This record gives C-alpha cells, sequence and structure tokens, in this order.
C-alpha cells in the first residue's frame, strides 16, 4: 500500500546522484540531479567550490542509485546563482529528471526536498511552498562571492543531506534546486537559463552597475554606500546616500531585492533607476556592464 | 489541479493584511486579519507595541491583498493576551474572515499558519495541532509586560512572516492568531472575548491577586516568592514560601499555569486557593482585584 | 469529520503513558508505551537514568490516559540502545500498542511522533521518514555512556514532549521509539530484541573489541586511536593508526557506523575486519568479547 510521498520519492531516486570531492586531506559531499541524457548533472556551486578553485588536488566522482561511481568533469559554475554543471562521459541508460515550470508553482503546493539516497547523511523532507520570489542571501563557500537569489521558500527542511538535490512537486517534476547555503530552493526556470549558458559557454555573464547598497526603512529601499569610479552608476548620475526604490520595472524593498533586480536587467540596454535624493524623487538612466566582458 | 492546502490558503488571502508601523528612524511590520466588515483588524500587541507607546512619531498603515494601503487607527490592545485591534475607516467590500470554534480543535488537526501575502518576508506554513491549552510565556516587545497565554501548539512554523496572521483549519476557518513572540497561537475563542472588550471599551480588565511565583517540582506547583502589601493575596492568608497547587477549579503545575489560571477567575467573586505550607495542605479563599480599577 | 492524523493519534493515546521520576529536590518526566498486557512499558534510558543510578532517593510513577497514577518498577535498561523497560503490577484492561515491522518502512512514509497526552509539555508531531539505518550519536544523561544507534530519521519534531513515546505509521502501528537525546527514533525491530532480553534477564550483552575510533575522510572510515591491552582487537592484529573500512559484512564510513557495526556482530564467533594500513589493504580476524561477561 505505497504512500503518496513514498511513490513520488521513489520515482525520482534514479535521477538524483551523490557528488564527492576528495583530496589528500579533505572530502566534501553533496547531491545533484541528472537533467540531460548525455550525462549533464546540476548541483550547487558551494558543493564543488573547493574542487573548482583547487583542481590540481581535488577529484570529483558521481555515485549513482545503483552504487556505480563515475569520474565527473566540471562544465561551468555560477557563484551568483549557486549553480554548477557536471558531466559524466559515456554512461548508458541514465534516468533524466522531468523538469517542471516554476512559474506555475503556488503557495500551499506540497513538495519533497530529495537528497541522493547513497549520501552519508542524505535526507528526504516534506513540506509546502511557503513563498515565491523571495530574495535570500547566501554565504560564499571559499573564495566565492556571497550572493542573493530570488528563491522559492518552503517549510520542508533543506540541510547538508539534500542541498543540490531537487525540490519536487506532486507530479515528480523538479520545480527547483535545494540550497542549504526555513528551506530555500533556486527556481527550475532560472536553473534552465543558467544551465544552458554553462553547458554551451563554460560560463555565464551577469549585469553590473558598480553600487554597494545598505538597506533602509522609514517614512524604504537600498541606500547607496559606495559607487565605483567609471561605473555605469557614476556615469548615470547616481550619487552616494541615494535610496534606490525601483530598478527597471521592479520595486526594491532592500539591499537583497536590489541585487536580484540588477540581474534581471539587459546588458547594454538603457534602464531606469528611481532614487530618493535628500527628499526629492529622482529618476536616472543606466546602461548595465557585463560582470565578465571577455565572455560577453 | 489545485492542491488541498493551495485552495485553503487562497480562500483566506483576502482576509489577511500587512500592518506597517513607521517613524523617521524605524519601521516595523506584521500580519493581521479582517474580523469585522466595519473595518476591524486583529493582530498581536508586539507588532504595534512601539506605535502604541510612541504615537506622536509612529504612523500605522494597513496594506490589503489588492495592494491598497489604508491608514489605520488603534482601537485597543492587551499585552496580557498579546492582542490588539485596529480599525480602517470607510473601506468597501472587505472579505471578513470566517471565525471558527477553538473548543472543537483536536490534536492531529491539519492547519496552515498564514502570513499576509504582501509582506516583505511573508510565510505560509503547514502542520498539525500538537497540543491544546498549553501555557506559553511571551517576551514583552518594549515597555510591555511579559505574559503567559493558554495556547494551541502546532508543528507548523510561526515566525516574523506569519505572526499576527491566522491559524486556519481545513475548512478555511480561523481557529487562532499566530504569535512568534514550536509554533504557538492564541485560541479564536479567547480572541473573540478580548476583541469584543477592545472594540467596545478601548480596553480590557484582567484579575490580579498580588503574587510573584517561581516554579517548584519534587515529591509540584507555583512557589510564592513575593506578596504585595494590601493584596487580595495577603488579605486571604497567603504567606510567602507556599506552593500553589490549585487556583479555582484549575490544578497548577508551575508559574506558567498559575498566570493563566488567575485570568480565568471572576473579578470580585470569592475563589479557592489550595497551597502546601511547610508540609500541610491548606485551602484559603481570595477575592480577585481588577488590574485596572478605573476601567472596571 | 475526523482528520487522517486525528484518528491515528486518537487510537494510540491509551497505549502511551507519562513516566515521572521524582526525589526531594528534583523531578524528571518522559513518555512511554504499553507493549505487554502484563504491564510492560518501554521508554528511553535517559528518561529514567537518574532513578536507576540513584534508586534510594528517586520514585518512579506511571500516569495513564485516564489520569490513573501507578507506581512502576525498573525491569532493565540499555544505555547502549537508549532503551529501558518498566513494569506496573496488576493493572486490568491495559490497551497494548500494536507493534509494527521497521524492515517494511520506506522513505516518504508519513508518521506521527506521539507524546503522552497527560505530560506537562507533551507534543504530537507529524512528518515523513527521511532516512533509514542512519547511525546517530546520543549524549549520556548522567554517568551513562554516550552511544550511537542505527536510527530511523524523520522530519517530524522529536523533543522533550514526545521522547520515549512511539513513532507511529498510518496503520497506528509503532515503527519506532522516539529519542530526543531532525527527529530520530530507535527501530521497533531493535526495540523488540532489546526489550525481550531486558524482560527475561534484567540486562542485555553487547559485543566489544577494545578500539577507540576517530573518523577519517580523504582519497574513508574509522581511524584507530586507542587499542586496549588484551583486547580481541590487539589479539587480532589491529594496530593503532589503521583505518577500519569494513566490520563483518558492513562497510563503515566513520566512527559512528563503526559503533553500530560492532553491535551487529556475534559474540565469540570469528569476524573479518578490513583495514588500510600505511597504504596497504589488510584483512584481519577478531572474535568479539561480551561487554558484560557475568551476564553472558
Amino acid at each position: 500500500p505505497a504512500g503518496r510521498f513514498t511513490k513520488v520519492a521513489a520515482a525520482v531516486a534514479d535521477s538524483v546522484v551523490t557528488i564527492e570531492s576528495v583530496s589528500d586531506q579533505e572530502g566534501m559531499q553533496g547531491s545533484g540531479v541528472i537533467v540531460d541524457g548525455r550525462g549533464y548533472i546540476v548541483t550547487n556551486n558551494h558543493v564543488i567550490s573547493e574542487a573548482a578553485n583547487n583542481p590540481s588536488q581535488f577529484k570529483t566522482t558521481v555515485v549513482f542509485n545503483d552504487g556505480k561511481e563515475v569520474p565527473a568533469n566540471l562544465v561551468g559554475r555560477d557563484p551568483k546563482t549557486d549553480l554548477a554543471v557536471l558531466k559524466v562521459d559515456n554512461v548508458d541508460n541514465l534516468t533524466v529528471a522531468r523538469l517542471g515550470d516554476s512559474s506555475k508553482v503556488r503557495v500551499g503546493d506540497e513538495v519533497l526536498a530529495v537528497g541522493a539516497p547513497l549520501g552519508l547523511r542524505s535526507t528526504v523532507t516534506q513540506g509546502i511552498v511557503s513563498a515565491l520570489h523571495r530574495p535570500v542571501p547566501l554565504s560564499g563557500e571559499g573564495s566565492d562571492t556571497d550572493t542573493v537569489i530570488d528563491a522559492i521558500q518552503t517549510d520542508a527542511s533543506i540541510n547538508h543531506g539534500n542541498s543540490g538535490g531537487p525540490l519536487i512537486d506532486m507530479d515528480a517534476q523538479v520545480i527547483g534546486i535545494n540550497t542549504a547555503g526555513l528551506g530555500f530552493a533556486i527556481p527550475v526556470n532560472e536553473m534552465k537559463l543558467v544551465a544552458n549558458s554553462l553547458i554551451k559557454d563554460g560560463a555565464i555573464v551577469h549585469p553590473t552597475l558598480g553600487i554597494s547598497t545598505r538597506s533602509v526603512s522609514n517614512a524604504s529601499g537600498a541606500q547607496v554606500a559606495n559607487v565605483k569610479a567609471g561605473s555605469p552608476a557614476q556615469k548615470g548620475g547616481i550619487l552616494e546616500n541615494d535610496v534606490i526604490v525601483k530598478v527597471g520595472n521592479r520595486a526594491v524593498a532592500d539591499s537583497d531585492e536590489f541585487v536580484v533586480a540588477v540581474r534581471q536587467l539587459a546588458i547594454g540596454q538603457d534602464a531606469p533607476i528611481e532614487v530618493v535624493r535628500e527628499g526629492r524623487h529622482v529618476t536616472l538612466t543606466v546602461k548595465p556592464d557585463p560582470d565578465s566582458t571577455l565572455e560577453h
């Protein structure tokens, strides 16, 4: 008499894998998901951060549901979305995950946070979608930049045992990628965008303006702290001590929503920025730079 | 194919509102619920504590599901139950919450802890009723008194994002008011009693005896620490070092249940108190005073 | 219209009891379950640890669902599995719990963590089975040894209010014993084995090898720290600085799985141990000693 969650959890187990990064004096472990039949595996950047920054000493292996251990190769990584793509070579009959549409997720939707069964402290957790489009800060594992993602929030527990693993709907479809770096997942639609750039280019380009913001709230937005010289920000008129209240068509409540709002902008296209300057409401215009010009 | 919790959460979203209290150098946010069509909104006292104690500097606004922001007015507040009533004026076609009966709640009952969708870090959480009539201490936000409430305990998460919002049964009925001050809610039947006094009198009167208690357990109750001079306690015979084991018809296990037991008593009516004094079991008689005589 | 969990929780309430251990200057409380009609009650060892180590000062009582309080007698205890068996004498018409089979539990299975309704801060929590055969360390309450158990992991909350109480499937069958010493339970099949030895012998015998291990992970197992003189370990050839990678037919990932693996072995029977010694893979043979020879 198989249970509702038991059936769903069982159908996706083959699509989830353990990811192990070992050296002479360390080991790191995480979960990941088969998204392409050629052998493409998606996980968090923090899971493999160390192996990516110290590749001469770290070896990465993928452990499958059937105990099979296969060497893995890093295709690309995005510390800004906490995403990374691995590739295993010539592995026959993989079970590829059924990818969903995160736009069609609603608050109250029941979900599972699936970790790879063959993990040391692997965990499968149950809950509901508690919030959508929730900006969340994440700490950088090693030399990596701290970031903020527009996440799906869930009351299912996300921990070391399911981080990098899939967030799954009641149709066994991946609606997100668990990140434990009170549960938070990166939406599947964003992962589809970042994974495609990483498979094809080995990298991804994000917009930049040159602004360090602090959050402000009184009678609410992102307070400009530092503006870099020769930034699109300085060349747009943005001064220090301004309160950013809207980036593009997106209103901003704080420093967290500012970071997410800037990454929604188009590189090289003029974009409006609304700021409160010493009481007056000022609208300026900025053209975003690529974070990495040579890959752009 | 709408989910069980998705449907319930959706039906009550219009009855839940964001409550924002801002000044020149601060902002505070919370959730609340429409209980009356004239515009009556119930939330926690800690959400609006600061605006109530510093009204010359704080402005309170209510943000509806349809983005509508309306100024709000404080009707009354009860730090002792962590409840407060607001009123918005002349707002047409409000969706008033369907109030339930907390007496008919059982352990195991599935519930949602709904926060106002238009809140910064608003949260909708799912769980079950884990305990009924659970005395729980609460910290006082500002100059407010710390209290203890006879709560409904739930394994659904209650946090800043759903505090003041409704605890909802599977019939979309409010069975409680979430308080994040491991989830705890104030029962709907108690909120109905306190809300009626606050709408009508702008205040509420609670019983007092004049006893400070510490909890004791050996071969169990509330140990009398301090008795105020001219208290109903001193005039009833209660001495310091006594162990209160029963207040009225309610047995008391500790200092927490004592506080809740005293508020169940009738003001001005003689009431029995059973104490263990140096080994002997003594029954005394007290007549409770009003905490606020001018409003009584 | 009784809810799914409400019905299950209600059917087992009579089989769960409060356990209170009091002295002149202390009291301790826990939950337990009726497993035998003669009056046999199973709980955690940490709940009654103090009363077992200081029996001249501590009195243990069992409080039933119908308020009935009965003196209890300690039959036996296992700090190594955190299990203890109590016995109440001549109590008519007990509701004995329906014991399940923990071998037939699966990840995703919905469960309840039931605490005794008549407990001070008793709790009933809901969740799913998140992991099976998960070694978990436990702290020793008083003079008791810290241990590690092969647990069932669950996302249902296990705390002071449900510790010692049953973990229950959707058929109202006990599949485990909650231990709060992120939820962990001891499997019913293991409790059945340990309870039978405790009822019959007043004690239980576990295997010993004489090895203190630390966990190691690089390019993974239990690193031998201390070997006791005249131990089966020293007499088998085990040297210090070895990495135990397999005990019997069980692979070992760390110090935690080592402890659980040793207790699965047969006392007095030769058993294989595989170790990595200075790079070389070495297989040795050990014969396990009883932890308590006089009871063996």
